[PDB]
Parts: C-alpha cells; structure tokens; sequence
C-alpha cells in the first residue's frame, strides 16, 4: 500500500508535464485503469492537495502583474474613466506626505481624478504646481492644468503655484526670453524639486488629437521620428527616448524622473504606443488604468 | 437621518411663508399647539430657520440714489454689516453686488472679469443658475505672475464664475505683465492672444476691482510693480488703476502690460467696478470721474466718504 | 417710504417678541389687516428675508453646540442598543482618521466603547508611521479578552500598519510597595515614557452608574466604591477619579495603579473621550469640565442631555 | 471582477470539487470542450486555483516514525526543507503542525501557548472553526516585558488561537521575569495570578518552542536574560528552554539564579499534559530540542527535515 511512492510520480507527470492518463499508462507501463486510482483516493490526506481560493481579485491579480512586467512602484487596474479616477485619487491620497510637492499636467485622465480626491479638513501641507504651460485655447477651460492644479489644491486644502505662460511659444526667443523671468524661474524651481507628479500620456493615435495641437506640418514630422507618446509636451519613442522643444515651457523628463512618484493615468488601446514608451522610458513609475487596456500591456 | 424636525420645518413655512396664525395650524395639524411654539421657537434657535432685519433699509436706499445723482451711474449698491470686521464688509458687497450682477446680463453677453479680493467674492456670491443663459466668461487681464494668491487669480475668477453661470469660458495664458517690451510685443502677435482680445473688443459686462496707492495690502504697489515703479506712479499723481491702466484723480490717463484698455472697458454697456475703502477713495473717485464704470457696489462709509 | 420705519418696527416685534399680529395690530393701534399688508410687504420688498435651511444637519448641529458649550476642538455625534455604539464607533473612527498625523503617538484605553471605534478603523496599505500604546495596565481578569487594552492597542495597530507596545503590568496592584516596585522597572519606564508625550489619545469613561459587568462594584470591590461615592466621584477615566466639576479626586488605589497621570493626558493634541448613555451623564460632565478629554464622540440622545 | 473569472470559479469547482468530468460540465454550461480547457489552464496559470504536490511524502513520513521510535513521542511531523528559505521552513511546519493541532484537541481541553516566531507559525495555520469546541486558551508564561515583537507576545498568540478555536481565552498580566522578588512574589500571591496558575495546573494540550544558547536571532541569551546570566548559563550546562525553565542536554532540570525570579509553568506540570508539543527547527536549536526530548517535557515534536536527520545520527 507504499504505492503511494508513485502517486508522487504519476500526479508529477499529470500536474507538471500534463501526458494524460493514457500518456502515463504507455510510458511507465501500467494499467490506464490503474493510473486512475492513485490520484483520487489520496486527496483523503495530503498526498498531493489542491487549494481553490474563492475570494479572489483579478483587478489585484493584474496589478502585481503589471508591477512585476514593469518594475512599477505601484499600480491600479479599476467614460469608466471614472472608476479610473476614483482608484487613482485613492492611491494618490495614500501617496502623499506632508511637505510634498505635487506637479499636474492637463486632460480628462488627470481631471478625473482631481474630481475625486477626498476634502480635507486642514492643510495637508503640501504644495500644488503645473509642470506644463498653457493650452493656448487648444483645451476646454475645465482641463486647463491652471484649473487642474488649483481644483487639486483646493481639494487638499494646499498651498498652489498657478503657471502665467504658455507651453508653446511661436519661436525660441521668445521662450527662452520667458525663461529669463523670475516668475519661471520660480516655477521651474519647484520643478527641479517635486516629489509625487500627476500625468496624463498623449499619443499619435479626440479633441486633443496631435493634429489640432502642434498642427500637420508638425504631428506628420513626429510620425517621421517614430514617436509613440508624449508627456508634458515631451516626446518619447516606442522604446522610450522634437521641432518644437527649442519652443516648449515644460518639466524636462530628466527632472520628472527624479521625482519620488510619478504616476501616469491613462487608458485605450488607442494609446497602447504611448503607455508602453512611457514605461520602457521611466518617466513614470506608477500606472493607473482600466482592466482591458491593462491586459494589452500584458501580453 | 434627522427627528422630527421634517415636521418643524413645514410649520415653519405655515407661519413663516403664509403668514398664518399658530392656532390656525395648530388646528390645522391637530398639533395642541402649545407644542406649536415650543417648535416655532425651535427652529430659529437651531439654525434650521434663520430671519434676517435689513435695518439699513432706508439709508443704503438714499445713498444709492445720491452716488446714481452725483456721478450719473446706470446703477449702485451700498452695502453694509455692522461687524466691521473686513472679511464681512466684502461678503456684505459680494451678496448684494452678485444679485446686482444676476439681474443685469442678457443672452449672449460677454462678462470679463479682473482679479482680487473683491471681484472674487461678487463671484463666491453669485446665483447658482440652472441652466445656461448662454454668456461667455474672459479675463480681462493676463495673470498676476505669481503676485497673487491662486484664489485671487483672474483665471480662478473667470472660471468660478463660468460655474455658477453654466456658461462656457475661456482662460488667458500670459501675464499681465513683461519685464521687456519685445516679449510683449511678439505675444501680442499670437493667434491666441488674439483670440481672447478678440473679446475684449465686444465685452458686454465687466467685474472689475479698483486699485490705489495707499493699499496697504500685499496688494501693495510697491509690491506689485516694484519700489522705482511706484515712485514714476506717485510721480504723475496716480489716483488708481483698472486691469493696470493707471488714472489720475480727474479720470484722465504701458508697453509692458496686457490687459484690456479704457476705451474698450467704456464701450461696455455695463462696467461694474467693486470697492471699499478710503485708502481707495482717490481710485473709486478717479475711477468715476472718467467713467470707467457706471456701476458702483461698495458699503457704507465708503459711500459717505464719496458724497462729501 | 416711512411706512419703511414700521415694517421695521413691525417686523421687530413680530420677530424679535414673537408677538401675534393681533398683539401687535394692537398695542399700536393699527388695523390688524394692515400689520398683515405690512408684513407680506416687508418680505417681498426683501426689507425682511426668512431662510429655511432645507438640507439641515441636526447630529451636525449638536455637534457645534457641544463644541460651543465645553469649548471642544471636535466632537461627533450619530444614530441609528449595541446597534448604536456601532453607529459611534464608525464615525468616531473617521475622527479618529483625519485626526492623524506621521509620527503620532496614539494611547488607548479600555472597553466595549474603544473597541468599537477601532473595530472601524481603515485598514490601511502602508504604515501610517503612527505607535500604537496602552495608557493603562491589564485588567488582571476584570474583562473580557477581546476588550482587554492590549487587545485593542495591538488590534489598532494592526489596522494602522503601525508600530505597537503592550503593557505587561496590571493597572491595580495589592500594595504600593509592589506598584512601585514595578515603576522602578526599565520597562514600565519604557511604557510612561511613551505616554510623557502621546499625541492622540483615545479613551472610554467610567461611572458609578454602570451596572453592566464593568460595574465598579465589581471592578474594585464594595468596599472600595461605597467610598468613592463617598469622595463624590463622578466619573473616571483610565483609574483616575474626578467629581463633577471636573476636580481630580485622589481615591486611595491611587498609589496603588499604573495608568497614565492626566497630567499628562491633557498635554495630548487630541484626548477624545468616546461614551454614552444617561447613566453616565456624570462621568461625561465630569470628563468635559476636567478638561481631560477635548474630543467627544457620542450618540444624539446623550448629546441633548448635555446641552441641557 | 467577472465576468469570466466569475466562471472560471464555476468550472473549477465542479470539476475539482465535485468530480464532474469536462465533456460533461461543459455539458452542465452549455459551452465548449475546446473552452472548458482553456478555461482551466487559465484558473491554473492565473492562480485562481493551485495544487500541490508533497513530493517528499515518503521520506518525510519514515522521518517521522524514527522520531517516534527514537525518542517515544506520541507523535511527530516533519515539514518538507532544503528547498526552502528561512521565513519559508515555518510556514511549512505551522501548516502541518496546525492540521496535527487541529485533530488533537478534545472538547473541553485547555491549551496552553509560549512565545515566539514558531508558535506563532501553528497558531497563523491553525483551521478557523466554525464551532466552539469548548477549549480554552491560556499563557503558559508571562509577559516579554518588551524583549519581544508584539506579534510575538504570548498573549498575543493565545488571543490569535482563540480566534481561530472560536475558545475564550485568558490573558496574563504579569511579566515572565522580575528582577525583583518582592514584585514577584505580591503577584504571584494575587487573585489573578492564581487563577491563571489554576489552569496551569490542568492543562491539556501545550504549544511550546524551544529555546537554546546558540541563539543568534534577536531573541539570543545574552540579549532576553543579558551579558552575567548567560555565562552562569554556559556555566552550568544548559542546552535550551521551555517557557524559561532551563535544563541539560540530558533533560535534567538545571537551577538558575532566575529560577526566584521566574513567573511561568512548572515543568513538572507541562509534563502532566495529555499532549506537550514543541516545534522548532535548526542546527543551533539541536542541543535544546535533544535536551527536551530526553526530559519527555514534549510528547510531539514538529519539525523540518534537516533537524529531522540530525537527531537521528
Ligand atoms: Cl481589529
């Protein structure tokens, strides 16, 4: 009745190398009929026992699985934007340190889930600023980052820094003539230094399509540079690594990177380029998204 | 969920709204009554029902008529609060000057705003409507640079405001002021720029806030536009300002700013400046003497100090 | 106007000595019918305005009157037998949450009160960087298990991903000889010295009046609390005795027990004491006019009692 | 969370837990064979389910009957190792020694615990009944007196069974040592004192880890009782402990100055126990898991196979 010396080997080539019980019964030489036995009986005591769990989370499940693929501190799979925005406020409400630094960026990812931080009682003791210019009337005024930023600041009871150029300027010297102000300077500054940033990602494939923004000329241009994503006006490849950069009043990634979390919010297979560039890049190590298009960055 | 209070607050729409008398709705709701009173008296004590004597009534009246007389406003408001702590003087102005503002737009109007204490709490006030009348909500003046608190900025303003008017608007991306000309010069030129000075050109309503030199609020000038700025200003007996177009105390009147100038804020069919004071009574005054505003909302001393 | 000046004196007196109209048509000789006429005017002319608050929080309410009446840096009280101890241990706990700061050092006490608020704490992620400490010592088989303080303090804890250090002395020793014996101890040292300075505390309120398990009678033996009530002792807190007004009351085992001084509890940011029921009105007050709890988390019904 | 998944839960129990076979269950669903698989090998992959398989049974087992025959014991178990690291060998004890636990207790026992990383591995794994089994839960000795994790504390652990055993307990009040008599002995002459002693002196079951000198992993000698007294230990022989009652690597109780200081349970009462389990593992703790074995201060014994083979030499 040691038999049980095999039950080991059978379900090893059962559960581990599936040859199926006519596969087990040629190979070692017994009895199909026999190969059957020895597994069930034995599921009495231990000798090899299977555990379900009945409580079980795929959302939770996909997120290790993300964080895993990608190296990400952290990670949230939840118009189901809004489920996005909720679990993302939630992260980043649980993110947030007293003296902290919080950088916005513009659109309806971030606007969602400024829409659903929690109000606070008493200062959290942090500080909000834009790490992007103005739309220049390209965006509707509820996703200006200005509103975004002060929207946020006003949720969470926090000091707030509001940008007064734009992120676009019609040529070089202009900007840099901007950036000689002490007013960028002040901001930038707190660039240099911000510990938890909040980003929307842009991509080639709505409203704020690359076309409408940087106009034709220009988005054909960075389809020829083989760009898969932007963030903060910042272009990045597929693989994560520009006319208009002599022109742009923004966070340069080097700086966004340097920042403690920087958590992207974006979903839609239509953006799928994008999403993974800015992960193969680093410029953020956190990911809130949707279930769907988190399976995408999985395969 | 709350106690009988569902019920104390309908009798409180009985006596309150019909002018009924306690026992005809203590018969009414078979209530003996008494319990009438006792509930009456409960609900004004808790907040539930709140009365409110405008014992001002008659002279606020009369010295709206008297500014409308002397400087020939279309129209005024005299607010005033018995605390005199400020905070409450401007909430006093924001409530009135707010329903002043409801009442005056018209489908289709372009309302601008500028910044500061004042014009933001017309707005903090301002009805919250229901469905859009269809108005446009611009700044009037770039942002503040960094010189003002975030709930003062223009932006802000125009924003919030927008909110309660269900209407759509539209944020300015440049300052109000450049440190050199060029800059502004080349800004100008700006499709979007443009575009919001295209606005200007056809404002309809404007919230405006009037500056002077004796604030003493971090609002200062000599804050704003910096020690050698404010002298040039007190140099040229400067009375005050409206988006950063400088006045002296006759009304009478750079290649830094960008804001909308006088000649278009006139053209407004309503110009409606806020203010309170005494240290801005050489900009209120200077402010009405050119016309800069037909509108006046203010409170009561400041309204004495402007009629002797 | 004119007839300006009565509305107003109308209105006083019909607002401000709730008189009936009759009354008023009548001391001042004016046809009741037109002190009708006046009023409804008074109103439409918005000389007088009547808000009726219809998204009125009566528990929010109450709370602002607690905190008016005791001067208390927060309170909370809810509604829903045990049912309503549930209802206080959730929102208390949400006090309890916002109330936290990094670096926080919470104290505990004992009982069905604290268990219950911190039942409902929010289970949390990552340490909130907060310890987690008795204020007193072992019940020496007084309770149940599952309201022993350890329990609770390491309970917390286990919500907070937080640090934690149970007390392995009793809260009442046979002799003083014995209690000071153990204060000499590095660490009973090591427990008080986390207590010289905790931040939050959170605490139930013992009374005379409780005849559930917990009854001083047999916590302490007959003997023992025949005599409190003889040193007029309204209430307790951690194994220290107050009388009504709040005055600490030195009751004997008070050489004998090892439990934060309150001293020291006062010096805490937050001391919110968590408790209910008429029987323990005077513990409440006690606790209230003492000072040594500025935070009260508590049910409607009881909240009335101490506005009364 | 479906909608899937919400299914793969379906198909899985059946066919685990009923038995139903595939071309049947997909039978029962409507859906097809192709998919039913599918289906499957991703509830594995994706870990919805997992099985295992103990590889080691038979060594394991024959392990276990040696220690048995050896030493006497009522009975022994010995988790699988060496394929394993060192949070991980407990794991792999605690679950088994919690089964062992679980099917020992009798309506109406008394189980006493210690402390410790070990005891509270069983305790962790211990089965959440459903039904009071009338048991009790009891210290076995008193507090650490902060020389412990709180996760670690014996109250700690007792309260945590208890839960599990849906038993009450009874928590002790009184430190494990005092450098001080008088302390000590007004304690242990208290009302409460003597009712948590009044249990000790009827337990039924015990879960006990043991301790050693060749300690170093926080709860080392030299740290718990400190510098002197671990030499007078090294000095007078001991090889290990069990709730602080020290004894040779022959099972003879050795004295020690703290002997007077001491408040936990006799030896000579966790002896009178129906069922004394110790559990530990580890080269280091051999002298004091031997020393308990020779003294019979534990009928069972749960422990890795490492330590398994290295007291059967
Ligand atoms: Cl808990």
């Amino acid at each position: 009745s040691d038999d049980i010396r095999l039950i080991v080997k059978i379900a090893q080539l059962y559960y581990e190398q599936d040859m199926t019980q006519a596969q087990i019964a040629r190979e070692l030489g017994i009895y199909r009929t026999t190969i059957s036995r020895l597994l069930k009986r034995g599921r009495e005591q231990g000798i090899v026992t299977i555990a379900i769990n009945y409580d079980y989370n795929e959302n939770l499940w996909l997120e290790q699985q993300l964080k895993q693929k990608f190296g990400l501190k952290e990670a949230v799979v939840a118009e189901q934007l809004s489920a996005m925005g909720q679990h993302g406020a939630l992260l980043v409400d649980r993110l947030l340190e007293p003296g902290d630094i919080i950088g916005f960026s513009w659109g309806r990812a971030v606007r969602s889930l400024v829409e659903n931080l929690p109000q606070r009682s008493q200062s959290r003791q942090v500080i909000c600023v834009p790490i992007i210019g103005g739309p220049s009337g390209k965006l509707e005024s509820r996703y200006h980052v200005n509103t975004l930023t002060y929207g946020a600041a006003a949720r969470l009871k926090a000091e707030s820094h509001l940008a007064d150029f734009p992120a676009l300027l019609d040529n070089p010297l202009i900007r840099n003539g901007i950036m000689q102000s002490q007013h960028f300077k002040t901001i930038s500054s707190y660039w240099d230094s911000l510990d938890v940033a909040l980003v929307g990602i842009g991509s080639p494939a709505d409203g704020a399509n690359w076309h409408a923004f940087y106009g034709s000329e220009e988005s054909d241009d960075l389809n020829a540079r083989h760009v898969a994503g932007d963030i903060c006006s910042r272009f990045y490849d597929i693989n994560g690594g520009t006319n208009m950069s002599e022109k742009t009043l923004s966070i340069e990634m080097a700086k966004l990177r340097q920042a403690r979390y920087s958590i992207g919010i974006a979903m839609g297979e239509e953006k799928y380029s994008g999403i993974l560039g800015a992960l193969h890049g680093r410029y953020i190590n956190c990911l809130v998204t949707n279930r769907e298009t988190a399976e995408l960055l999985l395969k």
